[PDB]
């Protein structure tokens, strides 16, 4: 297990989202399914020259499976995945700009609503989770799990759980009283109003 500190302005917002009175937490839904959706957009259009990227399987889709026991909801999609590199480095050298770029926009009057602006939408998950766990496997390495409880720290391991084939699966470890996202028709009213024409299946699990 490695742990690492999160860049400063990343800390920053993470605070932020953690410590403001803001209701409208529903929106970290539509902020997931679309980072979802970016994925598997970029599989399917990288496969168009390379099928063969496909081999770790062909079907383009998002799955919602909330846990009532484990208090968990989890966002699965067979999307082109993280690299090592990708996790650790790459994503939040990117996020630093858009992230000082949304806490300037918040200053200047802008909501929370509008995080996916700047490309910083993932972390909107922390307003309803206390934990996020990222499962992630990309066809050029291996099966990592990432965490983090935000307090300015991360983790990285190889995931030696059930393999994924292709594709990246969020686990939010929700806050207690955020426990309205496990139910079935809280999830289906958020995904109508908010990725009604996401276009990839999205199939609701029923527990
Ligand atoms: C390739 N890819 C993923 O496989 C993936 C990432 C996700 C995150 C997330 O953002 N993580 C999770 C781990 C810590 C870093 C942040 N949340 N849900 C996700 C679902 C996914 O399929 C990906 C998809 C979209 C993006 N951004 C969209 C917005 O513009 C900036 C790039 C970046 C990478």
């Amino acid at each position: 297990v490695e742990t690492f500190a999160f860049q400063a302005e990343i800390a920053q917002l993470m605070s932020l989202i953690i410590n403001t009175f803001y209701s409208n937490k529903e929106i970290f839904l539509r902020e997931l399914i679309s980072n979802s959706s970016d994925a598997l957009d970029k599989i399917r259009y990288e496969s168009l020259t390379d099928p063969s990227k496909l081999d770790s399987g062909k079907e383009l889709h998002i799955n919602l499976i909330p846990n009532k026991q484990d208090r968990t909801l989890t966002i699965v999609d067979t999307g082109i995945g993280m690299t090592k590199a990708d996790l650790i480095n790459n994503l939040g050298t990117i996020a630093k700009s858009g992230t000082k770029a949304f806490m300037e926009a918040l200053q200047a009057g802008a909501d929370i609503s509008m995080i996916g602006q700047f490309g910083v939408g993932f972390y909107s998950a922390y307003l309803v989770a206390e934990k996020v766990t990222v499962i992630t496997k990309h066809n050029d390495d291996e099966q990592y799990a990432w965490e983090s409880s935000a307090g300015g720290s991360f983790t990285v391991r190889t995931d030696t759980g059930e393999p994924m084939g292709r594709g990246t699966k969020v686990i939010l470890h929700l806050k207690e009283d955020q426990t309205e996202y496990l139910e079935e028709r809280r999830i289906k009213e958020i995904v109508k109003k908010h990725s009604q024409f996401i276009g990839y299946p999205i199939t609701l699990f029923v527990e």
